[PDB]
C-alpha cells in the first residue's frame, strides 16, 4: 500500500516521531520583538547573498503562527517537534543583557506544545551567532566561545528546563566549519581567497574545534547543575551523509573510510572516544588542534545522544595518500566523490543539486555508527527533500517524489534498527516550506506548504502520509 507496510508498529515502542524547523528559517519578526541581528541577518540583507536578494525578515511567520502550527503538527499525528531558541533573540548583543519579550515568545512556544501534547525537542544554536559576538569577539575562531555559549546555554536551562527535557546544542558543526570557513560561501564568509579574511587550511579545524568545547563546557553546566532537578538530556546534531566506495579495491575502500572519518567521525571521535580520528591526525597534523588529557574528558561522553541529519550518499574514489601543501579542510581528504557506478546514477536530485536521492545511504550511516561506535544512542534530527521554485500550488501539494522519498528512507531506517540500531526517533526535515539559507524560498523542504505571497499554510500529500503511517 501507499504507507509500504509502515505504521508506528514497525518501529520500536515508545519510538519518536517529529517535524523540524529553525529559528531563522521560520520565525520572522527578525528585527522585532527585541530581537539583535545574527550573522545571518547581515548576511541575508547584503545584495547577491541569497537568491532574487531575499531574507528571513518575515519568513513563514511563525513567531505570529506557531499556535496554528503546532494545531497543524498534532492534527497530522506527531509527538515531538525540533525547532531552535535564537540566540539574539533571547541576548540580542549575545550577552548580557536579557530580552524579556523573547524569552515570552519561547515560553508561549513550549507551553503551547506541551499543552498539545507535542514534546519539544530544542537546539541552541542553528546557525544564528549574534552579530555582536561576532565582531566583539571573532565568533567560533575564538576559545572564549566557550565561556559565551555556556552562560546563554545555562539561561536556557534555568528558564526553559523544567518543561525542555531534551535539548541540543548545535546544529552541523561541519557545515559550519565548511561554508563558514573554508569555502566562505556563508557567514562570515571566511576563506583563504576571501574579501573578510580567512584561511581555508586552518580555520575550519580552529572552529569545529571552538564547537566541540562549547559543547562538552555547555554539557558540564548542566550535569553539574541542573540535571539533579530536571533529569532532561543533552546532545548534538551532526551531519552524516553516505559514503560508499566506489569498487571494492583497497585504494577505493580506504577513500571511502577516509571521507566518513573527515565528515563525521571529525566530531563523533571526540565525543565517544576522546580523540580526533587518526587519520585526520595523520593527515591534518599541526593544523589540527591538540585536545589537553582534560579537554578530551570532559569532551568524551558529553552527549547524550547523536543527532544525525541524512539526506544522502556518494561514492567514494581514492588514490596513493600523497604529500601536499596544505591548501583546505576539502582538500585535506584526498578523495574524489563520485555520483554514478556501472554507467548508473547512484540516484535522481531533488531540487538542490546536493542531494542524490538514495535510500540506502540511510540504512548505511546508522549501521555505521551502530557498528563503529559503540551503538550510541542516535536520533535522526533531519530527513527530506526539497521542490524547486515557481511550481503551482496544486503541483506542490501533490509531492509524490517525497512520499516515495520518506517510505524508501523510513524503510531502510527500519531495517537498521531491526538489526539493532539503537535510534530513538526521527525528524521530518521540515514542518514547513521555509527560508532555504543561500537558496532563499526557492527551495521547498516542507510536509506543508507555505504560499509566500499569503503565508497561508496547506498540507501536502506527503503530510498526509505521515498522518496515515502515524495514527495512534
Ligand atoms: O538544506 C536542507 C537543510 O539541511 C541542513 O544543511 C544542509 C546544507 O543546507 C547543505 O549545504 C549541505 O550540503 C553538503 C552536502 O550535503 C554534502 O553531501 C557535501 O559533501 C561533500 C564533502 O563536503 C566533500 O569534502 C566531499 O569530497 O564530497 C562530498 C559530497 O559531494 O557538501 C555539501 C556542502 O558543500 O547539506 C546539509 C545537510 O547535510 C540544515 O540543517 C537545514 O537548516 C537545511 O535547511
Ligand atoms: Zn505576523
Amino acid at each position: 500500500n501507499w504507507l509500504g507496510g509502515l505504521s508506528r508498529a514497525a518501529f520500536p515502542k515508545r519510538f519518536v516521531f517529529g517535524t523540524v524547523t529553525s529559528a531563522y528559517q521560520v520565525e520572522g519578526m527578525a528585527a522585532s520583538g527585541g530581537r539583535g541581528p545574527s550573522i545571518w541577518d547581515a548576511f541575508a540583507h547584503t545584495p547577491g547573498n541569497v537568491a532574487g536578494n531575499q531574507n528571513g525578515d518575515v519568513a513563514t511567520d511563525q513567531y505570529h503562527r506557531y499556535k496554528e502550527d503546532v494545531n497543524l503538527m498534532k492534527s497530522l499525528n506527531f509527538d515531538a517537534y525540533r525547532f531552535s531558541i535564537s540566540w539574539s533573540r533571547i541576548f540580542p548583543d549575545g550577552e548580557g543583557r536579557v530580552n524579556q519579550e523573547g524569552v515570552a515568545y519561547y515560553n508561549n512556544l513550549i507551553n503551547y506544545l506541551l499543552q498539545k501534547g507535542i514534546t519539544p525537542y530544542v537546539n541552541l544554536y542553528h546557525y544564528d551567532l549574534p552579530l555582536a559576538l561576532e565582531k566583539k569577539y571573532g565568533g567560533w575562531l575564538n576559545a572564549k566561545m566557550a565561556d559565551l555559549f555556556t552562560e546563554y546555554a545555562d539561561f536556557c536551562f534555568k528558564t526553559f528546563g523544567n518543561r525542555v527535557k531534551h535539548w541540543f546544542t548545535f546544529n552541523q558543526p561541519r557545515i559550519v566549519a565548511l561554508l563558514g570557513y573554508d569555502q566562505g560561501t556563508n557567514p562570515p564568509k571566511r576563506c583563504t581567497k576571501c574579501a573578510a579574511g580567512g584561511n581555508s587550511a586552518t580555520e575550519p579545524y580552529i572552529v569545529a574545534h571552538n564547537f566541540l568545547l562549547s559543547h562538552a563546557a555547555a554539557v558540564a553546566r548542566y550535569r553539574t547543575k541542573y540535571q539533579a532537578a530536571q533529569q532532561g538530556k543533552v546532545g548534538i546534531v551532526l551531519d552524516f551523509n553516505w559514503y560508499e566506495a566506489l569498487s571494492n579495491s583497497t585504494e577505493d575502500q580506504a577513500a571511502a573510510q577516509r571521507a566518513r572519518d573527515f565528515h563525521i567521525g571529525w566530531y563523533l571521535d571526540p565525543l565517544i572516544n576522546g580523540h580526533y580520528p587518526q587519520i585526520m591526525q595523520d593527515l591534518v597534523k599541526d593544523r589540527l588542534p591538540k585536545f589537553t588529557p582534560e579537554q578530551a574528558r570532559l569532551v568524551k561522553g558529553s552527549a547524550d545522544y547523536i543527532g544525525i541529519n541524512q539526506y544522502t550518499a556518494s561514492y567514494m574514489k581514492g588514490q596513493q595518500l600523497m604529500q601536499q601543501t596544505p591548501t583546505s579542510y576539502s582538500a585535506d581528504w584526498q578523495v574524489t566523490a563520485v555520483f554514478a557506478k556501472n554507467g548508473k546514477p547512484i540516484g535522481p536530485q531533488a531540487n538542490s543539486n546536493w542531494l542524490y536521492i538514495v535510500p540506502w545511504g540511510m540504512y548505511g550511516c546508522v549501521n555505521y555508527i551502530k557498528q563503529k561506535y559503540g551503538n550510541p544512542t542516535v536520533v535522526i534530527t533531519e530527513n527530506g527533500m526539497d521542490q524547486p521554485a515557481n511550481l503551482s500550488r496544486d503541483q506542490y501539494l501533490r509531492d509524490t517524489t517525497r512520499v516515495h522519498f520518506y517510505r524508501s528512507y523510513l524503510t531502510q531506517l527500519k531495517k537498521a534498527i531491526d538489526e539493532g540500531a539503537n535510534v530513538a526517533g526521527y525528524f521530518a526535515w521540515s514542518l514547513l516550506d521555509n527560508f532555504e539559507w543561500l537558496s532563499g524560498y526557492t527551495s521547498k523542504f516542507g510536509i506543508v506548504y507555505v504560499d509566500f505571497n499569503t503565508l497561508e499554510r496547506h498540507p501536502k500529500a506527503s503530510a498526509y502520509w505521515f498522518r496515515d503511517m502515524l495514527k495512534h
